[PDB]
């Protein structure tokens, strides 16, 4: 059905429909897919779907000319721990990555796939059954209790990195991002946010190392940077982009209670526009907003409304992609788009509407999602919400 | 005469006449008297002036509840090189500032003495004449080609500061701030701003030190934070304040150039606000904006429209007092102050209408400044600008 109480607004007259150029693609309208994990990756192997992935996908890019950033990808074994979320190290996977992005690109479409590392959002048990570690920044707070229940059950520690494990890590970055090219991607997104791998060493929550990866700005920010310099180097910067949650919470950050968080990521902001000026400037920067520092949060729960994201417009000088409760607030995107290098990641309403960008052109009404579909080994809530034509058709404006 | 091409605006009908909490005092309105050096002590001794500082204060004072921040005055000899500045310091000097402090309480305003160290902004001849060093954070970048030439032929190289003249210079700020408050002051700025010592400290710039007083955001911030947190043990957090300056250029700090500023300037607050949590809020943090990021220029002129200071209400929750280019932009300070803790900042008008609040007030012609007069030792232009009563008498509205 459509959401009920919902008034629609046409943003066809606003710059979301000026064409922009995001590093080698000349996207034509600036809704961008922001990464979704789905877990219809199948086990062994974290193979992205053989059935039903291309489909999903080339659903989603029928508006020719959008970016697309994928669910978050493994980089290694050691980087995952969800049996049902895909990787990109093995030729396994790249076949099936393959067939993905080609499948976009005949829409007309881009690919950016998402890299990320779990550290202490990992399952420990899926990790020691498969004789992996459970990594983290630190080893002296947890993420939660559910999480140190299942490390007690599996004998699985939380491990603080050592440093050459975070040099290994680094290879791993390193190498997925050219797997990802290599298969065809126009480029990839270094994740940084939602308290996984990265954000775990930014944040001074889940950071209390004392070595030079902890205990200041410079240093918290040191792994980020390093796996940004790495694949700046491996494969263009206009090939990659960041992605940074300020003031989210999820996975145990501290969002706006640290006062200290504007700084850590101001700092980062700054080393990006000094590389941009040193002539290797980052496709973008991808902000989850405070509009929602907790994705599986209804829309407008868990605002912050203390802080503001707009800082980094005063530092970083290039593309900036914000994500966070913006499909139901077309009056606040309208304000946003203003600004011309400003894109619009609509997450959950993308999930549920493969023909959001027309929607959002001609202000149409929107298919409600079903978040108990969201992470089911299922294609029902993955490839068939309809088209407005097909909800038409089912008569969904009856409902 | 009047400025000419300016259109006023009544501003009654809005928060800058709203009432406010500031440490102890019971501000009765939010226009607030910037730090303003006037060069009208008198040598030897850096004395207020014994003729005309009571009256210019007095003038300034009139709108009954008007906080007050005094030019500013050094916290010691060596503190200072401007022969015509206060200081604060001296019994001499003292017997002067309690008439003055006296002479404003008496019009049921406040005041509040700005603390100042110049280091290279100094004329190193004054201060070789006086057997001063010529301080810095720094020994390998001079001011600028002026500053160079007077350095030379005094024979008083620019000197990198130890760490024990470090301690003294705290140890003079505390004397300061006691004296200050001993003879009748409502509280102390502390200058982190405009290129002096503090600011020198924490411009990557002029700090190119390799100690603890140097070398990344939390060293560069190192000096200014000991001087806060050794006051607010001093005097207590009700009356302290700190006013920076993150996109000045003046006296050759960095400004929006530098990527890293609004990381250096987000610490600096984030650590005001944890320490504000900690039980010891500041009275308020006072911010220059990039309105104007030179303060000789103007009005329009250096400004710096790729940077905003909006960032630091993320952080600090506490009152902001806002200056630069406020005078002639009534339509800007409308919307600033619907934030319901920011106050304004008046200086250059401040100079040239002693009754300023009631012309902001009611929307009336503002008094042209003279800048001639900003810096002479005279009356004129100090306790000579009219009020708008006396205005008209002289018939400056038809002039
Ligand atoms: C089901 C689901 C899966 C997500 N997966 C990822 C992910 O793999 N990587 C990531 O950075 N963010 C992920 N997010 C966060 C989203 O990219 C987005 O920031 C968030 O949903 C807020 O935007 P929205 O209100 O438009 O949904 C996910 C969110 C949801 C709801
Ligand atoms: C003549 C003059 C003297 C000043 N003296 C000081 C000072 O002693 N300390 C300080 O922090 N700022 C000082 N400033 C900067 C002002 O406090 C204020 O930030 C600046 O003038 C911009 O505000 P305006 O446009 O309202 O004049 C001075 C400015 C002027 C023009
Ligand atoms: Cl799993
Ligand atoms: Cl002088
Ligand atoms: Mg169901
Ligand atoms: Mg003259």
């Amino acid at each position: 059905s459509f959401v009920k109480d919902f008034k629609p607004q046409a943003l066809g007259d606003t710059n979301l429909f000026k064409p922009i150029k995001i590093g080698n693609n000349e996207l034509l309208h600036r809704a961008v897919i922001p990464p979704l994990t789905r877990m219809r990756a199948l086990h062994p192997g974290n193979i992205p779907n053989r059935d039903w992935a291309v489909e999903y996908y080339t659903q989603r890019a029928q508006r020719p000319g959008t970016m697309i950033i994928t669910e978050g990808a493994f980089i290694s074994p050691q980087a995952g721990g969800y049996d049902n979320a895909p990787g990109v190290w093995s030729e396994e996977q790249m076949v099936e990555w393959t067939k993905i992005f080609n499948a976009i690109h005949e829409k007309k479409s881009f690919v950016w796939v998402q890299l990320i590392v779990l550290g202490w959002a990992a399952f420990p048990d899926n990790l020691a059954r498969d004789g992996l570690r459970y990594d983290s920044a630190s080893d002296n707070v947890f993420m939660d209790a559910e999480q140190e229940a299942k490390a007690k059950k599996a004998n699985n520690p939380q491990h603080s990195l050592t440093k050459d494990e975070i040099k290994q890590y680094i290879k791993e970055y390193v190498q997925a991002a050219k797997n990802s090219i290599a298969a065809g991607a126009d480029g990839v997104e270094i994740h940084s946010a939602n308290g996984y791998l990265l954000n775990q060493f930014l944040d001074p929550h889940s950071n209390t190392r004392t070595d030079e990866y902890g205990g200041s700005i410079e240093n918290r920010a040191r792994f980020t940077l390093e796996v940004v310099d790495a694949l700046v180097e491996a494969i263009g910067h206009e090939k990659v982009g960041l992605r940074l949650s300020p003031y989210g919470v999820f996975n145990s950050m501290s969002g706006g209670a640290e006062t200290g968080i504007v700084a850590q990521y101001a700092y980062v902001a700054g080393e990006l526009e000094k590389r941009a000026k040193a002539g290797k400037r980052l496709a973008f920067v991808h902000l989850v907003e405070p509009r929602v520092t907790n994705p599986f949060l209804t829309e407008g729960e868990g605002e912050y409304e203390g802080g503001s994201n707009d800082f980094v417009y005063s530092i970083w000088k290039g593309p900036v992609i914000r994500a966070g409760n913006f499909a139901l607030h077309p009056e606040v995107v309208r304000e946003e788009v203003k600004d011309k290098r400003t894109l619009i990641g609509y997450g959950r309403f993308f999930i549920s509407n493969p023909d959001l960008v027309d929607r959002l052109e001609k202000g149409l009404p929107l298919n409600k999602y079903d978040r108990d579909t969201f992470y089911q080994m299922s294609a029902h809530g993955y490839i068939d919400y309809p088209t407005y034509e097909e909800a038409l058709k089912l008569g969904w404006d009856k409902k």
